[PDB]
């Protein structure tokens, strides 16, 4: 019935207690062939799956949030949903420590009655203790931590960068739908900038945390259970985060490469393919976790502007308030670090545009000729398998003379286009001399076929547009 006793006997799989699971698929279309106005679009999916297991937990609203080092919460789904349940009970003092530079042997402080406000003031002290020892400068470099990834889905990206999906959706304004319908290509970068961090020395036994007036039944009452094991916030990073979004409408498979080239500023950044992509991309940057609020957003077609934002935020002032960016918790029982577990599937995709064209035949040869034009019309069933529907031209196997012109329109889904023209030397078609034989002609907007010359010296040509 006691704190150490009740806790020391909790049955739970620490590697499953905290889990944020999402979407798992099996019923997906490997291939989608559809028309879109005058175009013919071809989507080609490929189920992909990611599995994250972070130990460092993100904090959403620094003002609404009062999490601190030493705090107590339950390892439940609320926590997983970025809104943990804090256990408020009269407790024992605890030692806290900041990692600002040049402060060894002076960085620790003891907080008698840990509470958000109580601990904060301690930290405040520590910082001032620093600002005192070091009066010349009050600004230091932030410790940035870079992360990057393409956006395929909410749960995907959310776990990839270990950030709450809503946050991006709100601040970066991510159009998860267009993304889904493959109408947009998006990449997100995250610059975690830590100024300093604070830890709370781990206790030998749970009891060391709580006062004596406290009993396990209280804890088991507040919510402590096998479904809500108790834990303590061991570390808290203070600083801010810069989120950068790289979006485009281009469907090229080079986008990613292009984005990276732009970000890193590599020499291959001028690949004309990239330049066009860049010309069709939009970049967004924002800085959260601070007290800046919404007033620091930037949308440009000029990345140099995004580069500045990052550069300008490479420092933090020891004379300004620093808010919680993230934290790592620890199970009371074994003092092991907690780690929210996430597993989810998603679908990488690609969509190739097509557009109808036509065959332009032109006969100006001093002989009689017969054409043979055929092609296939691609289709895709429910299982995403190819389905070729053969098509042929009317004017096939029909004589044609001095200057015959005609246009043969083709659907955007025309494949294996074959254009043949034979002269009339001797018996039947299947016995004549060839003026032109082309196979698998690339469906373009204009396939200009044309024969000419004499019976002995025929001539032909095919151009494109």
């Amino acid at each position: 019935q006691s704190i150490d006793s009740g806790i020391s006997s909790l049955s739970y799989n620490r590697n499953e207690v905290l889990a944020s699971n999402g979407d798992k698929i099996e019923s997906f279309v490997p291939k989608e062939g559809k028309k879109a106005g005058n175009k013919f679009i071809v989507v080609e999916r490929q189920k992909r799956s990611l599995t994250t297991s972070p130990v460092d937990i993100s904090i959403i609203d620094s003002v609404n949030d009062r999490t601190y080092p030493g705090a107590l919460q339950l390892a439940d789904k609320a926590l997983v949903e970025n809104r943990p349940t804090i256990l408020m009970v009269k407790r024992k003092p605890i030692n806290i420590n900041i990692d600002l530079p040049g402060l060894k042997g002076e960085n620790s402080i003891k907080v008698d009655d840990p509470t958000y406000g109580k601990v904060s003031g301690a930290i405040d002290e520590l910082v001032s203790k620093w600002n005192e020892k070091y009066s010349s400068t009050h600004t230091l470099p932030a410790r940035t931590q870079y992360s990057e990834s393409m956006v395929y889905s909410k749960s995907q990206i959310s776990s990839a960068l270990n950030v709450n999906a809503k946050v991006l959706e709100n601040s970066l304004g991510v159009d998860f739908n267009a993304v889904a319908n493959n109408e947009k290509k998006v990449m997100i970068l995250a610059y975690k900038q830590i100024f300093y961090t604070v830890s709370a020395d781990l206790p030998k036994n749970p009891s060391d945390l709580f006062d004596d007036s406290v009993t396990f039944n209280d804890l088991k009452q507040k919510g402590v259970s096998n479904e809500a094991p108790p834990l303590m916030v061991s570390n808290v990073a203070y600083g801010r985060t810069i989120y950068v979004k790289l979006e485009t409408t281009s469907s090229s498979k080079d986008v990613q490469a292009a984005f990276k080239a732009l970000i890193k500023n590599t020499d291959i950044k001028n690949s004309q393919q990239y330049k066009d992509i860049y010309e069709n991309s939009s970049f967004t940057a924002v800085v959260l976790g601070g007290d800046a609020q919404e007033h620091n957003k930037v949308v440009t077609k000029d990345f140099d502007e995004i580069r500045k934002v990052i550069k300008d935020n490479a420092t933090f002032s020891t004379k300004n308030p620093a808010y919680p960016i993230s934290y790592t918790s620890v199970f009371l029982k074994d003092n092991s670090v907690a780690a929210v577990h996430n597993k989810t599937d998603y679908i990488e995709t690609t969509s190739t545009e097509y557009s109808k064209g036509k065959i332009n035949l032109d006969h100006s040869g001093a002989y009689v000729a017969q054409f043979e034009v055929a092609w296939d019309e691609v289709s895709y069933d429910k299982e995403g398998n190819e389905v070729l529907t053969h098509k042929t031209w009317d004017g096939n196997y029909q004589d044609k003379t001095a200057h015959y012109s005609t246009v043969i329109p083709l659907e955007a889904n025309a494949r294996n286009i074959r254009i043949k023209a034979r002269e009339c030397t001797g018996l039947a078609w299947e016995w004549w001399r060839d003026v032109i034989s082309e196979y698998d002609v690339p469906l373009t907007n204009n396939i200009n076929v044309s024969i000419w010359g004499t019976t002995l010296y025929p001539g032909s040509s095919i151009t494109y547009n």
